[PDB]
């Protein structure tokens, strides 16, 4: 059973917040699951990526701080340069499927992402949680629309 | 680009029998599996049971006396007769298996539910697409069928 644990934090612009649980990453005959044990979220359907860089860590952006910056952008191997889900090969392969929070403000349902096959896919990247949600397109808005860092977790 | 797709129409079951029409189910073929993408609406906020039943029905029927909602689909779909409920990412349970169906706060479903078992809209035909009050643990345990129980909305794939 190649599976292992990401813990995850807040993300301030100071720093890092409190810790919001883990997602343990199972590889799977169908591809890369992703099993949230997460808690102090909102409620709805958040943007659930890998970033490059292995960094929760804020950065400077037009003078103001900005949470978990110092990720980078979407883990994009193929160089596409587009945001296109979990399931179109033409897109980053750091998109996962969108991250299910319940009402209570928890993240238990699992998201499968199918392209990644292995735990090294996933080795030494940020895993971000943002504050808006994912339609799997740049449009309307960039990068499904998740808008800003507000958690994260260094894989390694 | 291009890859087949269909659509499936959703409707309420009642013991009486079909209810309110909820929008609609699109079926479409992706390399990694069968995507189903909901587009309804008037449902309960939370994660349901999504399964695929065997019979292309979505009609009552009787158990013990009592019309029973959209139970005319049998069980679930289970041509490997594992006769077991392991979800959409273990081949040892029922092929008909999908992942939970996401209803947001709003009673609608617009989360995307990619079933990698199933990779061609043949698998899929003739077949009852079917979606609980209970959620899905994708076991049986510790409630039967991950704990789905009711059938509340239901929809037969042409
Ligand atoms: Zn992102
Ligand atoms: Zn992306
Ligand atoms: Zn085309
Ligand atoms: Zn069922
Ligand atoms: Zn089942
Ligand atoms: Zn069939
Ligand atoms: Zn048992």
């Amino acid at each position: 059973k190649a599976s292992m644990t990401v813990k995850i934090n807040e993300s301030l612009p100071q720093g890092n917040g409190k810790a919001l649980g883990t997602v343990t990453v199972t590889e799977t005959a169908y591809g890369l699951l992703f099993t949230p044990h997460l808690t102090g979220l909102a409620p709805g359907i958040h943007g659930f990526h890998l970033h490059e860089k292995p960094s929760c860590a804020p950065g400077m952006k037009d003078g103001k701080a900005v949470p978990a910056l110092a990720a980078g952008g979407h883990l994009d191997p193929n160089k596409t340069g587009v945001h296109l889900g979990p399931y179109n090969d033409k897109g980053h392969l750091g998109d996962l499927p969108g991250l299910v929070v319940n009402a209570d403000g928890t993240a238990t349902y699992p998201v499968l992402a199918p392209r990644l096959k292995s735990l090294s896919e996933v080795k030494q990247h940020a895993l971000m949680i943002h504050a808006g949600g994912d339609n799997y397109s740049d449009h309307p808005m960039p990068l499904g629309g998740g808008g800003a860092r507000m958690a994260c977790g260094v894989i390694e």
